[PDB]
């Protein structure tokens, strides 16, 4: 290994308060471009965001909220089989189209064929997890995702080839990687979407308690470049604190994001929110914290217990209403993308070019040398 | 595009505070350089300073104290026609040698060649911009500023060739750009005047809401290069925050600077001055906050609503005449064009070399370690 | 020396903070990774963590404690050769294998060839240093530790020579280096174990009131390189701040790593617990600060005064025992190596990648953006 | 000026918390090192030290206090000739030896030839310069110094070759430069001593207002660069907040360090102490801040006023007397030339070398994660 030894310090990694997007001749209107993306032949989104498969991003309500506005939820597994499958069915019999009280139009909700809301859950890696994927697949679910922390592991890889040999039309996704030759073993045993990112969470401690990590824009950039060798796709999973970090991880090569801090302390959240000296807020958590992981309610099998936590308890100012907060990030993703002249989001990924900063460029990046006096909608 | 997707990363971007000027063997004194720079052939100014085209900045009363002091101001777009007009007719009216009360002279006054203070407008891209024009240039205005947030776009491009075709002899500003090819493109279809800066503004919000931009001392040697073959000027817009940074903006192939927070809370800015706990305040904004965007007085056109803002609302600190902000900048100007040798702007932009430096370096280059008891007339 | 003049600022310099662990493809989980490590022929740890010999951190409690939890402990010098014979006699004393009030086993504890407890001791370099040596030898340590600020010196390199000539058999480890050409001139005079350390520590002035260091994992990473080639092993020292650090210190290249600051504040550290504003806190300084050298209770012989201070004295706040803090430590050790593929530490310190970060990259690593509500037991 | 234009920002610097001096093999002790120094062969320094040339550090009581443990003091110019002139026959008429009241000894006193302490006076550019070095030396004066902002300019080059023509055996120090081509400008007119500092003083604002400077660890690598070809001596002049950039500059090429900062606030600066709120501190201000060029007391020629400041006025905690603080700062070298092997100033100048670290480094090398208790004399 004196090959490994004498490459120990040769990769660089960059994040997304690292570069910027350049400016590009454009052609195109920020209302006219088009935000769809196909991630897998039976699985169309109208806008490019997932919302995370955590118990305190995504219930029934949100997964409901955000297939309303074009996107999808991804139903934790913090949870019994079947309470997790009821949380589907109840997904699957919303409305989709929209509803009165006085008209409320949902025009781009994103729908299965029969014209239900698309839904997604989360599996682990245990013995019931074959039960678990076939109860949700009877309740109607889009896309199971194999949800764990180490995604390149033997043990992952086998569920993962047993679970697509056993069912050969869900759509799998499972994650979470970082590396190109992780994504590369996923792919080969027919995974359906890889999603990328190891450490960038804002509730998460992996790098600090473990060490471990890649920044996210390269972590996204080198998973890009094979999903684009098998014609599949990634999602960029984590690290997204403003709507511009989202046009930067597609530009970077991800098909579409998964948000949890941007969907933290929205109506659809689940929780109540709570009155602390006249300032509203809502509970958000890492799946890898102590309180997310004691979780003992109805009996179910958990991943193996980790040792040690690997993410953090917290609070988020409330947000306001699912609608509210992706309306201002398609804004910013449909002004970035009239900036670089992207029509679609295939433009994007393939065409748009970064330019490289130091925490000088970040500073003037962001409002500086003012004393603002009242919040942004997409600027608190 | 797998020539754009292995070449995304390439390019390495710089500002302000990632730069310092070379100190050089020097023949002139501060007090003897020449401060003058001819932006067209019909448009000279005395100190190469434009102010910036926004509500909070630039009306009658800015553009008169401004070409007082030799240089020129952009009357903001965000009033009617007729009132635009109406402001430029102020300009043009007002008197450009001295006044008495109890001698007040001007002996530097930028001034158009029947001796009327110099004055520029700017427009917007809608149905009735040759309208605006018309009257602006019906009024006496000395330049038309093209103001966008994207001018490498077709749109744009395509209004500014039919602009400079119905109106041969005006004087064109239009921006804003941040790369060669968006300079380029504006220069081909007949602007006199590139301007140049995407993001760095003080109250702005575009790179972290759009994920877009360029760092601006990068953006600005990246235009001035195009600038220099087609023997045309540029406007440094942006990002400006002490008067160091005027002279690194002009080094960097700046032909002049285009200032909002340094003149932001001067007497002559639009608003009056408003006590808070005893200090005197007034307010400065974005062109694209929700407050500027959201103006219905008299009926105007406006460029297409953005979906979402893409500036702030603030306030700043009183900061007294524009005059005497003026003698601090022009001070500090004179004081590098001697450190680095240049009798004239011609051999700052054309001949004065800078030192990159690291975040300590910047730390080195302000105060630091001392408490300071009273504030710096140009160091507040 | 036109030659170490021109290359007087070729060398670079990482530490922890630039850098995290690429996961990689693993076949192994964290509970069943071998945390293992031989560092002598006769001295075996069951996790790779030393105690440092500080008077605010080792005496015969804390020597017992990690001991008993698979480490070992460096006994310290100030204190006179009675004393401090007497302290690893306790530790030899002591129970091993488990203890009654109901039943604590102890059944990871580093244990000599007899079945007590593992036990070190610093000496230093003064006209006893032979006396002191003999009089820990008889006491049965395991290991001594000639601890001086900088090993590189030819007085230590010559005092290093004559023990090694004396006492034949004895386990010694030798610092603090941070140089190739220092590991190696004390590898050849017949050190067994090179701790690797100059300035990182958190308590220490070095850097700044000498000027000197290598940033530390440059030079964990530049001294394992020499100990591969002598099939030697070294110790990283200083600036562990998370468990995240220890994986990053042994893929570095460290067998071992040496705490002080995670281990301040135990139950089993030196002095007790003072309640300050309702918090429970502890003492903890250099040994280089004036307190620690100030020392003058038993008389003993002291490394030459040095003329002024090379450390602080600080309060950290009440940790727990050091039972809990190693759990939490091994926890993290365990997690990065499961995500590295490493199922044993030559693995982790011969096999591992690293990707280089920036500030921006570190700012992501930890939790951001979250009002964290309750503190982690491994991220406090 | 197409080859400036394609070079504008090829150039790197680096400051003092860029780099670390890297240990080496060593055979001297701290206590046996050689701090001497001579900077012209008739002025020899025990320690290499100045004490800068401005009106709140040095004046007659101060000259003698530095001189007295071994450094020189520059006696400032913002008074009349003849005022100048007995403050220097003041420091002449001085003990040197010891005094009694009981035994004070000074056994490391730099003296002149006549047993006197050694002491410097400034001179600036105007009119009078002859005058008042003729009563300098008239006086006795062992150094003049040609004090302005910008040493390598035609006006300051011909007016030292005038006085390097009439005075042809005064030791010559003239600065300020921060370039090889202004080191040699100097050198070749005559000059002795060439100082080295634009921008990096703790009060000034030279590089924020003028845009203008070169990090100190390239200036002065740069600078004595060229004194080397010369066979001559550079001053490395501002910028350094603790003993450990004193070492860092004179590894860096620098024969001897002017302070300002760290003597201000000591017994024997100008002014008296000031209690405020229970504590002491003492005036530091900018040679160019308001209050230090409105000087107007008995009459003396000014150099020429600039139009705006480019230093602050500030204050800072009494420090002690300048015998400590030299105490502390000389124990600081004595350690890093031990580190670095070096047994004088010339093995530290010609062998050292450093390592580049990032912000990450430099946080490491600072005390980190520690609550500290009590200030330690060497850092405060
Ligand atoms: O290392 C981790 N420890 C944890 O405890 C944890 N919880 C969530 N996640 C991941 O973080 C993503 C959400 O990140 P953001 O809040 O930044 O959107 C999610 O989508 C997950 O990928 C974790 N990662
Ligand atoms: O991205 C933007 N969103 C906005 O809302 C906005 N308002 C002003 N500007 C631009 O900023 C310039 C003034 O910048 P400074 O205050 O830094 O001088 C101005 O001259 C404009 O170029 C904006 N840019
Ligand atoms: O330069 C120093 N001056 C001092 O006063 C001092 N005291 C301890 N040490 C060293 O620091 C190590 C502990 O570092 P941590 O608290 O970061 O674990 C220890 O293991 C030692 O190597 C010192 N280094
Ligand atoms: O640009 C400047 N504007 C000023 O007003 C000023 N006053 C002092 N100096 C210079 O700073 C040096 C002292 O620096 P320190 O306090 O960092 O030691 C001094 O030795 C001078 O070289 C100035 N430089």
């Amino acid at each position: 290994s004196n090959a490994m030894w004498e490459t120990k310090f040769a990769k660089e990694g960059l994040t997304f308060d690292d570069v910027l997007l350049v400016p590009a001749k454009s052609d195109v209107l920020p209302n006219d471009v088009d935000l769809s993306v196909e991630m897998a032949p039976s699985l169309k989104l109208n806008v490019p965001i997932w919302s995370a498969g955590m118990d305190t991003i995504t219930e029934a309500k949100m997964a409901i909220a955000i297939a309303r506005q074009g996107g999808i939820g991804v139903v934790h597994k913090n949870m019994s089989i079947e309470q997790q499958a009821e949380e589907i069915e109840k997904v699957k019999r919303s409305e989709s189209g929209g509803i009165k009280d006085k008209v409320i139009e949902f025009p781009n909700s994103a729908k299965d064929k029969h014209g239900r809301l698309l839904a997604a859950a989360a599996v682990g890696i245990t013995n019931d997890t074959f039960v678990r994927v076939e109860k949700l697949i009877e309740a109607g679910v889009d896309a199971i995702v194999i949800d764990t922390a180490h995604g390149h592991s033997a043990g992952v890889i086998n569920k993962i080839s047993e679970i697509r040999q056993t069912f050969k039309d869900v759509v799998i996704v499972a994650g979470n990687v970082a590396t190109a030759e992780g994504a590369r073993a996923l792919f080969e045993v027919g995974v359906d979407i890889v999603k990328v990112g190891i450490g960038p969470g804002s509730i998460c401690t992996t790098r600090v308690v473990a060490g471990v990590g890649v920044p996210q824009i390269t972590a996204i950039y080198d998973c890009a470049t094979v999903a684009r060798e098998f014609g599949k796709t990634i999602i960029a999973d984590g690290g997204i604190k403003y709507s511009g970090d989202i046009v930067k991880a597609l530009a970077a090569g991800g098909n579409a994001v998964m948000l949890g801090s941007m969907l933290a302390g929205t109506d659809e959240s689940p929780g109540e929110t709570e009155i602390f000296q006249g300032r509203q807020f809502k509970t958000y958590r890492g799946m890898g914290s102590l309180a997310a992981m004691e979780h003992g309610d109805r009996y179910f099998q958990a991943d193996a217990k980790k040792l040690v936590p690997e993410g953090i308890e917290g609070r988020v100012p409330y947000k306001g209403s699912v609608a509210d907060i992706i309306f201002q990030l398609v804004g910013g993703i449909r002004s970035g993308m009239g900036y670089t002249g992207s029509p679609d989001l295939r433009h994007l990924r393939e065409e748009a070019a970064f330019v490289r900063m130091t925490g000088a460029g970040l500073r003037e990046s962001h409002p500086h040398d003012i004393q603002i006096t009242k919040e942004a909608p997409n600027y608190s």
